[PDB]
């Protein structure tokens, strides 16, 4: 049997042109004569484009529709129809029928999904250390049709607030989602990914932001295993501090005021010389960064033992 052959859905680009494919499978066993072929919009009191074996083409508005393959004189099989300058009002279900003989007339329906491919951004909104959940990263898919779907993925999930204004071309929408979280030191420099999903992309398109949080120094001192003894070799402690932006000043002092002679400060580190006689000092690393100045404590002992 003679059967008509066409996609169930066709995208579909605003302001572009598409080809609607429509083709007649005709098992080489049996013969048929196809007289004409008619594209019609859905229930429009009649046809939108019609081609004929001998009489040729005829269009509703000639300037915007064109039969791609159908050629005069030839045996008609390929109803494929190209229409230019898609607008929103061009979306709809279109029928394509062939007028054969002696089979009759076989037709199929094509959904013409017209859509617009948005493109998208993400920035990081730099945040201070407010108590409140604030926008820390923004994502924005401008000019979507249908609107894009914006989801966030990351190791530290927050609270996404999404919204959308009409887009540029009629029928488009630009979605602006922002990723709201209660800011905190340990998220600075961490990764948050915006996923913009849309039925026009090759694949969900992934946009990734480098979070930024400014904060005062968080300070601690490493370098001490409790077994420091008299006459050991120069052991040196680091004043680890993680701040944003990077710390500007390091200052070494003791709980007693001035550093003991044996402990010579070297920038962000304290060199601990050999000791002649046992000492205690609790040490203070006062770290100044662009935002404030914090400090950390450490009691350290040197004995004889073994
Ligand atoms: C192009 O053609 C498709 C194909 O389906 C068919 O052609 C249509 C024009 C129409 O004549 C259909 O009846 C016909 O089978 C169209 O897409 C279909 O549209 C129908 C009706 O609008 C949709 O029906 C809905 O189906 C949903 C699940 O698939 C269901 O959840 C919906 O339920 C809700 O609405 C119904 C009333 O419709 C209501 O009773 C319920 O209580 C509930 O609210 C609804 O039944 C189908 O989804 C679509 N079918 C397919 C296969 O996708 C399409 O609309 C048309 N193109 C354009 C641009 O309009
Ligand atoms: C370095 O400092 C230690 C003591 O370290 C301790 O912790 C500090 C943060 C301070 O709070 C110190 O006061 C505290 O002791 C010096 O050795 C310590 O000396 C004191 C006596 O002056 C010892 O007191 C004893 O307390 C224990 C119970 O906790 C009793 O059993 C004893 O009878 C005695 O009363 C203290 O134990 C002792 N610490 C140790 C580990 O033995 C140390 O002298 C000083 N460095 C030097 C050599 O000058
Ligand atoms: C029925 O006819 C239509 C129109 O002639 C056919 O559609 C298009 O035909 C062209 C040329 O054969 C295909 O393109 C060729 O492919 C590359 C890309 O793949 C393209 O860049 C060049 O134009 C190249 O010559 C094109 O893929 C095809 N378009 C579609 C939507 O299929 C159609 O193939 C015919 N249908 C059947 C069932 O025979
Ligand atoms: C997010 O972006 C920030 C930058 O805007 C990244 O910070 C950078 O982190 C790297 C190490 O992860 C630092 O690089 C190291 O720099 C030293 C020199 O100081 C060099 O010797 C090493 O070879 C290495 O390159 C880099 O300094 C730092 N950038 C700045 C401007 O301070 C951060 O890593 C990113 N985080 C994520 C999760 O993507
Ligand atoms: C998502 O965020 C928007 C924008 O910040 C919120 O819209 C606010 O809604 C509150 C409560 O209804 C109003 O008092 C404000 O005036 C709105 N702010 C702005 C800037 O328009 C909205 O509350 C959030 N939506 C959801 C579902 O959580
Ligand atoms: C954080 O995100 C950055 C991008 O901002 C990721 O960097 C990409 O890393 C891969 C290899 O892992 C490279 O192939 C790409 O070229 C990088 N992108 C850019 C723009 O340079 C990074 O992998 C992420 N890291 C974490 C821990 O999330
Ligand atoms: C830490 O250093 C800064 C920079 O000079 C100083 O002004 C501040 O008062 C210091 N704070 C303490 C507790 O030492």
């Amino acid at each position: 049997d003679v059967v008509v052959q066409a996609p169930t859905q066709v995208p579909g680009f605003l302001g572009d042109s598409v080809t609607l494919p429509c083709y007649l499978q005709v098992p080489n066993m049996e013969v048929t004569h196809v007289s004409q072929l008619t594209w019609a919009r859905h229930g429009e009191s009649g046809s939108m484009a019609v081609f004929h074996q001998t009489q040729g083409p005829s269009y509703s508005e000639s300037k915007r529709l064109e039969f791609v393959a159908a050629r005069l004189g030839a045996e008609l099989r390929n109803a494929s129809l190209r229409m230019f300058g898609l607008r929103v009002e061009d979306e709809g279900n279109y029928t394509c029928l062939f007028v054969t003989f002696p089979q009759g007339s076989r037709s199929v329906d094509i959904w013409l999904r017209v859509l617009a491919k948005p493109q998208n951004t993400a920035e990081v909104q730099k945040v201070q250390l407010t108590g409140e959940p604030v926008p820390m990263a923004r994502c924005v898919s401008t000019g979507g049709r249908p609107p894009a779907q914006i989801t966030w993925h990351s190791d530290l999930g927050g609270m996404p607030n999404t919204s959308q204004v009409p887009g540029f071309l009629s029928g488009t929408v630009t979605v602006t989602s922002l990723w709201i979280l209660v800011p905190s030191s340990q998220v600075d420099g961490k990764n948050v990914t915006c996923k913009v999903e849309h039925e026009s992309f090759e694949k969900p398109q992934l946009l990734t932001v480098n979070l930024t949080v400014y904060y005062p120094p968080e300070v601690s001192i490493s370098g001490y295993d409790n077994n420091w003894y008299l006459g050991q070799n120069e052991a040196t402690l680091t004043c680890d501090a993680r701040s944003n932006p990077e710390p500007t000043g390091y200052n070494w002092s003791t709980t007693m005021g001035p550093l003991p002679p044996f402990a010579v400060a070297q920038g962000a580190q304290l060199l601990i010389r050999p000791v002649d006689k046992p000492i205690n000092t609790t040490l203070i690393c006062n770290v100044t960064n662009a935002l404030g100045a914090r400090q950390a404590e450490l009691t350290v002992q040197v004995k004889e033992g073994p």
